[PDB]
């Protein structure tokens, strides 16, 4: 059986991706690549015809789709629009199809956060809040203490996504550096530190 892999899963805006196809029957007709499942005459993208080296592009080309006679198809210049699932039918040298899917998923990078705090110099037993400033929406945001992960307990509380991170009651050993961390399956940055003084 044929099968796809995306090169790579997981693409950044502007990047590139290689529908892979593997296990192309060697006797085929014809192919064409299709936005999304099952096959559509609209979401046709490319058809290419084996014999004669043929390539037609059909509705939804967007001068960016090559095609191989290999069966792969390489996307430049991606966008979040493009992220989902497409479809290779192959037509063999009777005229019985054949269909195999694949999908990726296409994110923008993580911008550069800040960390703020409430007050450096804290009183034992106090609160503070830390806050992870990013305009990034629908982030992953993890926090870190003296460069590790920071672990939680019962004095911690997230909020927003986990952008405030508000400790209560601090404790002696709640002194070290922060930084709040940002991420998607593509990119990662890290805030400044805030050093943390207790008494
Ligand atoms: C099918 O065709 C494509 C393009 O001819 C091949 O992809 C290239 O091969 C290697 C492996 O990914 C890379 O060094 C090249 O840069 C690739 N081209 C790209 C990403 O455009 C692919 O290996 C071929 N082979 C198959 C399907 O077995």
């Amino acid at each position: 059986e044929v099968t796809i892999e995306a090169v790579p899963p997981q693409v950044a805006e502007d990047n590139n991706v290689l529908l892979l196809v593997h296990n192309l029957p060697l006797a085929l007709g014809a192919f064409a690549w299709y936005k999304g499942n099952p096959v559509s005459t609209n979401a046709e993208i490319v058809h290419f015809v084996t014999g004669t080296n043929k390539t037609t592009t059909g509705p939804a080309h967007s001068g960016r789709e090559t095609v191989y006679s290999n069966g792969s198809l390489l996307i430049q210049r991606v966008t979040v629009k493009d992220t989902g699932v497409y479809t290779i039918e192959m037509t063999d040298e009777n005229f019985r199809r054949t269909e195999a899917t694949v999908q990726f998923h296409v994110h923008q990078p993580v911008t550069q956060p800040s960390l703020q705090v409430t007050n450096t110099t804290v009183k034992e037993l106090d609160s503070v809040t830390l806050t992870c400033l990013s305009n990034d929406i629908g982030a992953n945001i993890q926090w870190l203490f003296n460069s590790q992960s920071l672990q939680l307990t019962e004095r911690m509380t997230l909020s927003q996504n986990n952008s405030i991170l508000r400790i209560d009651p601090i404790k002696r050993e709640d002194a070290g550096e922060y930084q709040c961390e940002i991420s998607n399956p593509v990119s990662v940055k890290r805030s400044n530190s805030i050093k943390l003084d207790i008494i």
